[PDB]
């Protein structure tokens, strides 16, 4: 092989050893498993969405799905700049993400959301550390990849939260 | 000062007299004022909406607050063509609208949509006013710009006319 | 739940029975995971591919993943459709999917482009299959919509074999 | 009332306390205050700049009114978020805002872009410890955005200084 | 009749079949709109004029000015010459034609400074608005409504570039003796 | 039913009670109606067209439909806006009509260019009647809206106009 | 074999293990496509002359749609081409080979009326139109799916432009003896 | 006056003395008063076209007067440039060009066209001797500019040649 | 026949006479046999090429053909032009052409973009020679035509020469 | 003082008053800044050499990678060189005062192979990169949170470009022995 | 070393002997060096103005150094074409420009501005006599990319000859 899973070499065009590197490529890979699991969750919800609110919300999370995928690609990229190696199987993302995932059976829509809401916030929290790690280790360009996708997963975070929330224009009367 | 606020000078290049800018600076200045509180009470209700239905209406509210402010924006031109001084401050903006402006709490939804419907409704019934006024005076222009605007502000009103309307593809089954 | 995980309903709005469906979801279903792995591990090879043409290797696996992912989508979309549970989760996806899945280590180039080809060519010839069946149903809308992503699929493989090819601008004399 | 103004509750999905998201909040909404005064009063002198210069100065005025405008429905949206209420109508916003405001005269152009920049320079220091505030609190995702709009707002300042500058092409000769 | 060699004579009036404008309707209309066309078509040569000669410490902005303000005055052009014609006349062409019929005041051959320049403009803009405002009257109370929202349209227009005009002729600027 | 054919509610949000709206409604429905048939009836010619302009003519009668299509639409939300109901069947839009529609044969192309150009001179003349009702009224954006498909309706029927006027290049010597 | 100075011998055919089409299945395909090929640039070449040189009363709309032709049946070429070649085909290349490989029939190099030339083009198409016709049908029934969907989608946009040839070619016009 | 009407000053700016900048604008100037008289009666025809080509001529022919607009800008900017005055008013261009000029009346459009093309084929003539001209003065920018214009202005003579042409369509049976 | 390949009949509306237009038609007709043929010979080479670089050179030689088809298309435009008759046929171009045409065998790649290169430079030579003659003649708009696709077939066949040429990042390390 | 030629002289920093910055603070900024422009130019040019010069197999490619790669080096030299001026300093300016204020190696005038280029270039973008880091720490240290965001936003650009020549000098090639 | 600098080898692509591409080369080398220079300086004048006009001049002068980037770009790609070497390091451009560059100080505006104006007017000159010695040598594409840059550069050094000019709407009044 060319690169062996867990190997991190950091990298001479970026002026990083590998100390550093594996520090920084720990905690991205770590990311970038539960933002894939996140990424796939995601989707399952956009497919399986019915009711009232299914087109807004459909294309809420297929937008949300491709936010996802997009952070998850930055994440792997940054990895593999840093001398590390990516996770990349579907069986192995899913195995060392820490978020909770849902079984095959499809829920109901307030259910769906209310899973997925959790895992940005495990995701969130984690982020926030790993800029702080990054920037300690002085890692800025990990630092501010970071946060440009931390602004992205809490603006949908927030999304689902407030489709969640207790307010509706339906009444007693419409129905 | 270079101007002061409530005089009005017309202008030569337009080829109106002072008599006849002050009438319709009269109508849009209060026009502007309203439209204004609009757009911030607008602002205020994409900021906060929940729910639901949320995500479209914060979309729906958010366009119809850029609308407003496109039209304020024109009304404070036209202002300034005519030799006259736009309401510009906040504080100036408010006190100068006649509509009624919401406390600084944050209502539900269709409190804060019927809110919204009665201002634009006040606002529309001024602005078909105006237009004859500017007609009257030979202000075509003028009376074009409002014919204009009216359009898009009916246009949102009449959105929110249906957004409260008593209908739904909820059914008591669903809850 | 709403849904159990490998039931098909059918569709009324499509006038399609469950009995039918579930012949074409099975084939889809079957697909879809095949298809979400070979997304994964075209991500993992624009990832890591490194040398003397990964730029454009890059560029064109990155290319290539954009399109499993869309075909994914609609596969998933017309199980949805058609009253089945599309199979979601990362371990699910590598569970259902028959094809063979790189371990972990990342191999050179020609190997990990050689190891792309064999998922295309099962994905293709099993696409051709369902294409009949579909068409056998009378299901010609599952059965147009499998043949505009075989030739999708079609193009990225035969781009693969010619990147392959023995054959290159490099002489000894450059060396 | 859905929310009493003042209030700030903090968020589940974004993974922050009330206590923490109290600290952000109270600093975000002064923000919003100031910003939402300087957009005003950006607004007034785009709509009553005259003279030589008056077009390119109407262009940039508009587009820096535009630029606080984004920033102002960016701080709403992050007080929002954070389980806040943002200040809304334009008697609070002038009310809640430190800087200070034109009265409704018309000045001219030096001195209305002298007042401007003064209020720059006021939100420019204030943005600055806020981003420090947030890091503080971890809340990596308001400081992330408090420094892409503060670098927007620099850079409009900057050109107000620039536009202040004792040169020009202009000559005695020319008059 | 049957053996003229033109199509059609320049000042005479058909009016529209397809819409429903009879000739002594149109009539009206036509010498409004060509009367505006001539004036209009003078403005834009010498928007051109002046966007060409401008010089100084402001010609970059107001040759952008200029040229833009001739495009808007090329465009209304157009517009009321093809109503005319829509109408059933004849629009005036020839750039001899346009000149002779344009009751605008039109500058030399010279170039002068560029207040001058514009200061000439801005009298032409208020002719033409002025008599806007009149024929948009006109074409409202003969029920030619199509007409009237056509002129208006134009008329926004018109007014915004003599409204740009004016303020540059403003006793403002950011320039300062010290600067001198 | 939700709403009866016929029937006219006005709208609190526009101002406009059922009285006054009742008098728009019925001209613009009646409107409505005869340019459906318009619409159908360049679709009809559109398809139809041949011979050694008809691609020409083709393109053009295709956008005039686009066009008539369009002004059905703004009539149709305005009657819907105003508390009406819009002529919504084929049948019914036919059987409303007041102009002539051709008989499903197919007919020369100056034949059907001035069966067209009838439909476009009962349409304007009755659109400049119904936007002085509208004005009178006080209907101002009905009035406005009218004029604005006024313009596009005059210009196309003018090209038909156009392409039927005794004019062409070619000579007999060509034949 | 290993000492051979082309890559690839033209008329043979190889298949391809990344499409798991073996070469009897692809032979068949590659035959049509090689073929249509041919034919689609005999015609891409003769609508290239007709666009060049019609003239006339219609010939900007001619040389539009002419021009607007030609791009179809180049990209249409270019998808036969790239597939013979995917197929493990070697496609017919040189104007010469190409032309010689043709069933169609080529206008000699005068120029002629329209209306001929049109007809001409017409009698192209329509051969080709029967072929893809039968080599859709080949396809299908070899299992190569993918060669049919993009015949038919080749076929759609051919059908489209024969059609509009049937049209100008119809015996209908706006001209009466009053405007000649 | 800035400048007199006939006075060429050169350019130090361009290096360009005043004895070689004046032999070029004369040249440029007398093609200036040709083009926009060509600008204007294309105008006319664009405007007056009628019959069973119409539109596609109407269209050719606002196309072509737009040609002629840009390159009468190109040939006034390039006067200007080498410190002469742009002829200017319309009474000045039709005084100071040498083509023929319909009067007033309208004519059949093979007249009319014909009469275009007159005018084309005199200026085309010109700029090529103007072109040469430039290029032994050593002015290679006007050289370059005017073959330039020429390309786009012989483009449309070539197809006013074809619309005349003795071929057509169109058969004695048609008619 | 309308007209008769070989016989140039010049231009009236680009006043060209028969005899100085012929000498520039027989020099473009010469040109686009050859740049035909080169058109074809391009496509061969970009459907054809396989390989490690294949990609990157089936994109350039796409462009490059397309290149070669838009020259041909100006050459041939502009012998109708100047009453001449473009060579038509594949068989008469390949005739016309005095380039080198490869058999129907396939080549590899090196021999095949050295096969181009050659063409490139033989028609590279005649075009220097045929824009001294068009400017010779005084026809500076064919001159004009001839140098801007000139410039274009220059810039193709220099990338050839450059990916002919004796360097590469591949080590025999790599290998 | 009154009196001088220059408007500013080299080497002087002002602060700014409309930033809220004093000159003090806006020194240590000003010197970390002009540093890195010099440096970033001098990048810059190299590319464009390279660009301009790269020949053989991978040419292409290479050549669009490094014409993009000038592009963000001369985009980070505009930000750099726009913010100096804005904290009230003079950037560095002409070719030669870059390039002696530079601290990075220059490729003499000779053209190299690409791998050499590209390693040569490599070295300068790491040089960058780590001084970069360097001067967002200062930055952010004396609370300049503009500058230090910029700065950020400009090093991820540069270790893009980094990488990717990593990568193209890495030991990995689709060529065999056998292609040969 | 591939090539040293001050070799020049012609080209088999493009047909042009050592002798020959020699004579260009130098020429091209010249003009790049001189052109670089002028880049540095808008880009110092660029950064640096101040003042009234700033903004448009900031505007005019980015646009100018873009202008000249892209000619230095052709000319340094066309002597790399050619066979030659372009100036490449920062101070090997600045040692082989002949034009005056300015020292590290900042000029007022209308100083720099002069300076610029006689750097133009040198590359200019120089460009004129370059087209020519191109065109002498039958090397066209050169003598054509020439007049394309020339003509660029005439236009920005004519926009700074008139930037420069006695004229301004600024009044004593206005002061
Ligand atoms: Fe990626
Ligand atoms: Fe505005
Ligand atoms: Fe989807
Ligand atoms: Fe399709
Ligand atoms: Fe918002
Ligand atoms: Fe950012
Ligand atoms: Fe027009
Ligand atoms: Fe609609
Ligand atoms: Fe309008
Ligand atoms: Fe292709
Ligand atoms: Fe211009
Ligand atoms: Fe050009
Ligand atoms: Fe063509
Ligand atoms: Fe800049
Ligand atoms: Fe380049
Ligand atoms: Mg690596
Ligand atoms: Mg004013
Ligand atoms: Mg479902
Ligand atoms: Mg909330
Ligand atoms: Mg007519
Ligand atoms: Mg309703
Ligand atoms: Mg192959
Ligand atoms: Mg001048
Ligand atoms: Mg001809
Ligand atoms: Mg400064
Ligand atoms: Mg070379
Ligand atoms: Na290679
Ligand atoms: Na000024
Ligand atoms: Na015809």
């Amino acid at each position: 092989a060319r690169a062996t899973a867990g190997e991190v070499e950091g990298s001479d065009a970026l002026r990083m050893d590998a100390d550093r590197a594996e520090q920084c490529v720990d905690a991205l890979n770590a990311d970038l498993a539960n933002v894939y699991v996140l990424y796939h969750q995601l989707k399952k919800h956009h497919w399986n969405v019915e009711g009232a609110e299914f087109r807004d919300l459909h294309l809420f999370l297929g937008e949300a799905a491709e936010t996802a995928e997009e952070v998850a690609d930055e994440l792997a990229e940054r990895v593999q700049a840093l001398g590390g190696v990516p996770h990349a199987s579907p069986e192995t993302l899913q195995a060392e993400a820490s978020v909770d995932v849902e079984d095959e059976d499809v829920y109901d829509i307030r259910t769906s959301l209310a899973n997925d809401m959790a895992i940005y916030g495990d995701i969130i929290e984690a982020t926030r550390e790993h800029t702080e790690l990054a920037e300690n280790l002085g890692d800025h360009a990990t630092a501010h990849m970071l946060r440009e996708g931390l602004i992205e997963l809490e603006d949908d975070a927030h999304h689902i939260e407030h489709y969640l929330e207790d307010d509706t224009l339906v009444t007693q009367g419409a129905l």
